[PDB]
């Protein structure tokens, strides 16, 4: 493309507030985090593009056998699922830090996203995009993407 410093044209009507949040801590991670009180928001999200992983993962594969007793179960780590999203620093607001330490700590970290749909998406992995922001109309802007590790780059 042109990878042009000022931030592309398009962007979304100003109506729902979209940011991501983090949690951490134990217990009901995923099942149901809302309790707990590990809710961390970090800022607001312009966008979000949910990209495919293309791995060998699926969802629950359960299947009995002749009474089996867990004699042999099927489980990979397979690290793969990047997570691309613009972000938007307003002046006066919060999460300088919170970028900053992202990268700065290199480790990976589990977040979600709530959607306009009145949903949420949730998502884990390590920032790998983290260096400067870009300052207009006393608005900073900064296109964050979450890269996990896994395979090598493409083949040629």
């Amino acid at each position: 493309g042109a990878m042009m410093p000022v931030p592309n044209p398009t962007m979304p009507v100003k109506g729902a507030g979209t940011t991501l949040w983090v949690y951490k801590g134990s217990g009901d991670p995923y099942a149901n985090p809302l309790s707990d009180v590990d809710w961390s928001r970090l800022a607001k999200v312009k966008d979000l593009t949910p990209g495919e992983l293309t791995a060998e993962s699926y969802d629950d594969s359960y299947l009995d056998d002749e009474d089996a007793d867990w004699t042999a179960t099927g489980q990979g780590q397979k690290s793969a699922g990047d997570t691309s999203f613009t972000l938007a620093w307003m002046p006066g607001e919060q999460g300088q830090q919170a970028l900053l330490a992202w990268f700065n700590e290199g480790d990976t970290r589990a977040y979600k996203i709530r959607f306009p749909n009145g949903t949420v998406d949730v998502f884990r992995g390590w920032v790998s995009s983290i260096g400067k922001a870009v300052t207009a109309k006393e608005v900073i802007t900064r296109t964050v993407k979450v890269t996990n590790v896994g395979r090598p780059s493409m083949a040629e």
